[PDB]
């Protein structure tokens, strides 16, 4: 299952935002992650990174020849920063490689959550999260996953470890701003005046071909200004009420959002949802992903599709979309998967 080892002993950078699990986050590592660490032979260095942008600069700038891995203890969103700080260097090709473990703070630990999946344990959460995944770093064992990048109509060039989501999904990451989940409650409020989004979205099944037409190349996209190549599915409805691109099993610790299997290499979810549900409806879907029993309702609203690549345009100016969690507003995003770019511990 495993495929490749962190070195026992090792040592290990340990990022840690403070302000994660309502400020408890340093608190956590001291009960739960150190004394795990100790009996594995896994020394660590803690490095405080709280204000945005932080822990890009200082994975940008590092060494990385001292590290066997970097574990990263906080949310989605750190791993995010991380991923972005060492593929924006000259030496990504060999940066990238550095082996990568995300340890759940805060909320937001879809990454973490799917890691605690696929290894076989019980969907728990908080400080039982928290423990597994230490226990898979204790483990040492590495497994590659796939990227996302990304392009933007303003022309940023950007990665996703996770999920880009549009329309219902993002607007709730945005509207939460609470500790306690906020997601459920969110969901709630939002279904309440429920809006449809306005949108283009094209995209590229597993279905591609022989052939195709400053980080690696996106060799399945063309610009943003020229139309999608003939050989995309263009989806024909243009109101939606989400469109979700998800690399991994887990949305959130306790939405298991793709219960088919585990993604190939180099493939990606692509989920959305259609105009036209009832309020009930997505809410039942919403609820049955805690257990990933949502596809059993084949619901008709609901699309499922394997894609490497996908495109899509509001249609009304800007959109609000959620990358790996954090906002991002724009005219047009199209991306491509990137097939076991990094490695992370996992068994
Ligand atoms: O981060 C968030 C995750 C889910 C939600 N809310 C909802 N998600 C869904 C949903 C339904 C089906 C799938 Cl495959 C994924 C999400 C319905 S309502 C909001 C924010």
């Amino acid at each position: 299952m495993g495929s490749g080892v962190l070195p026992r002993p090792c040592r290990v950078l340990v990022l840690l935002n403070p302000r994660g699990g309502k400020g408890k986050a340093l608190q956590l590592f001291r009960s739960h992650v150190q004394p795990l660490l100790a009996e594995a032979e896994i020394s660590f260095t803690l490095m405080l990174t709280e204000r945005r942008n932080h822990a890009r600069e200082l994975v940008r700038s590092e060494e990385l020849g001292r590290w066997d891995a970097l574990v990263v203890m906080s949310g989605d969103g750190l791993m995010h920063e991380v991923v972005n700080g060492l593929m924006e260097r000259p030496d990504w090709e060999t940066a990238i490689q550095k082996p990568l473990c995300s340890l759940p703070a805060g909320s937001g630990n879809a990454l973490a959550a799917s890691l605690n999946h696929y290894a076989g344990y019980e969907q728990v959460t908080n400080e039982d999260l928290l423990t597994n995944c230490t226990l898979l770093l204790c483990r040492r064992l590495l497994s590659p996953m796939n990227l996302l990048s990304l392009h933007t109509a303003s022309g940023l060039r950007l990665f996703s470890v996770l999920s880009l989501a549009w329309g219902f999904i993002a607007d709730v990451d945005l509207e939460s701003e609470k500790y306690r989940m906020r997601f459920t409650l969110g969901t709630f409020l939002r279904l309440a005046a429920l809006r449809t989004y306005r949108g283009r979205l094209a995209y590229l099944p597993v279905g591609r071909v022989g052939s195709k037409t400053q980080g690696p190349v996106d060799a399945h996209l063309v610009p943003l200004e020229e139309p999608v190549p003939s050989h995309w599915t263009v989806v024909p409805d243009e109101d939606f009420v989400l469109v979700l691109a998800l690399l991994h099993s887990h949305l959130g610790s306790e939405m298991f959002a793709a219960p088919m299997g585990r993604c190939a290499a180099g493939v990606m979810h692509l989920f959305y949802v259609r105009a036209g549900v009832s309020r009930a409806m997505l809410l039942r879907l919403f609820l049955a992903m805690e257990k990933g029993r949502h596809m059993e309702y084949e619901c008709p609203y609901l699309v499922y599709v394997p894609v490497v690549a996908f495109r899509l345009e509001p249609k009304d100016g800007k959109g609000v979309f959620a990358v790996d969690g954090e906002l991002m507003v724009s005219e047009a995003v199209q991306g491509q998967v990137h097939p076991n770019y990094f490695w992370m511990v996992s068994g």
